[PDB]
């Protein structure tokens, strides 16, 4: 998986994978972003032993990271209102959140 | 492949891959999305005479197909401005545009 779309996140373990980028919700509640196996990016959220977290993109646009009960840690603090967002780890390095849909073929079923 | 990012595009003959869905710029410059086999969208330009065509996300928000001389033969008329946008071909069977950058965590190489 490369990206996510709304109510979609990832579990503590899960991650999205691009040619060898790793954007993972680790077991230590740290978001982090590997080149390889060198750390590049992290939330600096993480605690040994603080297991259980999920990071999840939301309606309004914002990227949070919950712990094993519902309480935030962090978040890209993005929000722009309820609308369709999606976040992607791009072949460039980055990570990305898209700002709403502008058009589709409306094809969903 | 699942996304097209500023200015990539579908040749001739490529396409996005979402098992089942597939959206391919096929070689009668007909620009179609099947379920499984069975066509579902298309850009309705496999006119006659026409090869060698090509589907490209524009910087503006604009989704167009050309024509080996670069006519217009189709577009989503989804200009927005200039900014970043994403093509994808979601799981849902939905091919979805999303209109620029809210956020990143800045890790472009
Ligand atoms: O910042 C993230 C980005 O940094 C670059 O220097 C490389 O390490 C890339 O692999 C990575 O995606
Ligand atoms: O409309 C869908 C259908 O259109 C036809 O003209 C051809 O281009 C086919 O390849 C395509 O499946
Ligand atoms: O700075 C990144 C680094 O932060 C902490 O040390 C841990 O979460 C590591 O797993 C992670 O690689
Ligand atoms: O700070 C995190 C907090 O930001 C906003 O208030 C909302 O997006 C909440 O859903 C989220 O929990
Ligand atoms: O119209 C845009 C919107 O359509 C449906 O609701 C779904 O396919 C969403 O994922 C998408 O963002
Ligand atoms: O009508 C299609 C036309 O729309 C806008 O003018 C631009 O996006 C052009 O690049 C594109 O060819
Ligand atoms: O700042 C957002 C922007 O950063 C860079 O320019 C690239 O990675 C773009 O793809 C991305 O949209």
């Amino acid at each position: 998986r490369n990206l996510l779309t709304n109510g979609e996140g990832l579990y503590a373990g899960q991650s999205l994978d691009v040619e060898p980028y790793h954007f993972i919700m680790q077991e230590d509640c740290n978001l982090v972003l590997y080149d390889h196996s060198t750390s590049v990016w992290a939330s600096n959220t993480g605690i040994l032993g603080k297991k259980g977290c999920k990071a999840v993109l939301q309606s309004d646009g914002n990227f949070v990271v919950y712990d094993a009960e519902g309480r935030s840690l962090w978040a890209s603090h993005s929000v722009r209102g309820n609308g369709n967002y999606v976040l992607v780890l791009q072949e460039d390095g980055n990570v990305v959140i898209y700002g709403s849909d502008i058009w589709s073929t409306g094809t969903y079923k």
